[PDB]
């Protein structure tokens, strides 16, 4: 199933996710809906909390044709280094993009779909995308990194979009 993605100014976007107690089949269904929803929305990453599920699950797939899906359940950041950024977008902040400072390299520990632990050293777009999605899990949005004015702007704009989203 495709899940409804929350947009700003929804307050549920600011909730902190609880860790997954057990990676069982209810979790694995959350994973497939999350993947489906992400592909339907044309994202490369998506966190549980954007779909109103407040648990530490992220899916990502940067690959051309879905042969490289990535699942991180209860991720933890082990190390980071460097700094970069690109003009990010967010499914919950429709049609807005902004350069955001990120660490350039990142080392994480997470569980996969099967509840197995793995470690991942990422750089490039992958590193940026993981940092973005991990922020979602503690209630952070990329616009939180920008000035009051920039945010104030990003907020007017999206409300206008969705104004017309319910289109009627
Ligand atoms: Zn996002």
């Amino acid at each position: 199933s495709v899940l409804q993605v929350l947009h700003i100014p929804d307050e549920r976007l600011r909730k902190v996710a609880k860790p997954v107690e057990e990676v069982n089949a209810e979790i694995q269904r959350i994973v497939d809906d999350m993947f489906e929803t992400m592909y339907a929305e044309e994202g490369i990453g998506l966190a549980a909390t954007q779909v109103d599920i407040h648990q530490r699950i992220i899916v990502i797939d940067v690959s051309e044709n879905r042969d490289e899906r990535l699942v991180l359940i209860n991720p933890e950041l082990l190390e980071k280094s460097g700094e970069t950024g690109i003009e990010e977008g967010c499914l919950s902040i429709p049609e807005q993009r902004a350069l955001v400072p990120r660490a350039e390299k990142v080392k994480i520990r997470a569980l996969d779909r099967d509840g197995k632990p793995f470690e991942l050293e990422a750089d490039g777009l992958l590193a940026i995308c993981i940092q973005h999605e991990m922020d979602h899990l503690v209630g952070k949005l990329f616009m939180d990194y920008l000035s009051p004015l920039k945010q104030q702007r990003i907020r007017q704009k999206v409300e206008k979009l969705d104004r017309l989203k319910a289109r009627a």
